[PDB]
């Protein structure tokens, strides 16, 4: 009930169940081609290279997932993360998502991270919620940046502060 | 005196001798390696290819630059294009950046753009004051996002909307 995994290649197909929807139907992801179960494959494999990636199972399946990834390619940007959180189509009032956010966070932070932001197309008062009651401060919003599903959608940024200022470089997640 | 043209791959030395000290010793870009002049001339090769790359020439030599590149890896960003404008270290208050984006802004909305963005390190009253008489307006800043030369930065990022909603794909500048 609510348990999290560091994720594993083998659980590409029930993390692409999840995908899937947020691709076809919903402004949630800017992407716009469903990538196959093998593309989800080696992507799980390449983040867990450099970055956590994990699962949130229940009753023995993946209702949801979590990555991190690189913000930007600039140098001086590497204490810069992105965070990714995805709950399966139904189980949300999440819940699983701040559960997987109560474990994604804490190892950003211990890995050196010194900022943590996420991407929330807009409107979604619901994953907004969620963000700021974990302490996310909104910074920015870019008005119609994206255009899907025939229509022209916001996307604000949150930010997660960890503090510091010492400066040494942000290890990876010790490169699986 | 002061001409704007579409840059070529042997302006890379002058290119070069204006970002060079840009990336060692301020913090207007966040790059920390020196790029040669052969790095500096696929550069422009590369952007040729799809987005518009200009300079700026006055008695035969380069004096500014800019040019447009990719805002986001997503297909629904697509529309969505990034701005980048370097003036010679000496002859700015310019000038060189206003006629610059005089040239480069329209053809971005000719080739089907609808907003530029401009992604300004803070502080700089300097070109902050020259995107906001241009038109852009300030949509969000990324606080202590990057640290370099010994201190953390803000990025600030402006917008300049061209307007529409009828969508149809970006056509790049006619390629090489
Ligand atoms: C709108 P986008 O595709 O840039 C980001 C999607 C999602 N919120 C995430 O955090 O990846
Ligand atoms: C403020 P800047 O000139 O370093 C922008 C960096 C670039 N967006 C990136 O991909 O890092």
């Amino acid at each position: 009930g609510i348990d999290i995994r560091v994720a594993r290649p083998e659980d590409a197909e029930e993390i692409q169940i999840i995908y899937a929807p947020i691709v076809l139907n919903t402004a949630i992801s800017f992407e716009e081609a469903v990538p196959s179960v093998e593309q989800m494959r080696e992507r799980i494999s390449t983040t867990l290279q450099t970055y956590p990636y994990l699962v949130a199972v229940r009753e023995g399946r993946v209702v949801g997932y979590a990555y991190a990834s690189q913000h930007r390619a600039r140098a001086a940007y590497r204490w810069a993360v992105d965070v990714t959180v995805y709950v399966a189509e139904g189980q949300r009032r999440s819940g699983i998502a701040r559960q997987l956010y109560d474990v994604l966070l804490p190892v950003l932070k211990r890995l050196g991270y010194r900022s943590a932001y996420a991407g929330i197309a807009l409107p979604n008062e619901g994953s907004v919620g969620l963000h700021e009651r974990l302490g996310f401060q909104h910074i920015g919003t870019f008005p119609q940046v994206g255009f899907k599903l025939d229509a022209w959608h916001d996307v604000g940024y949150w930010r997660f502060d960890f503090g510091d200022e010492g400066l040494h470089p942000e290890a990876p997640l010790g490169f699986l």
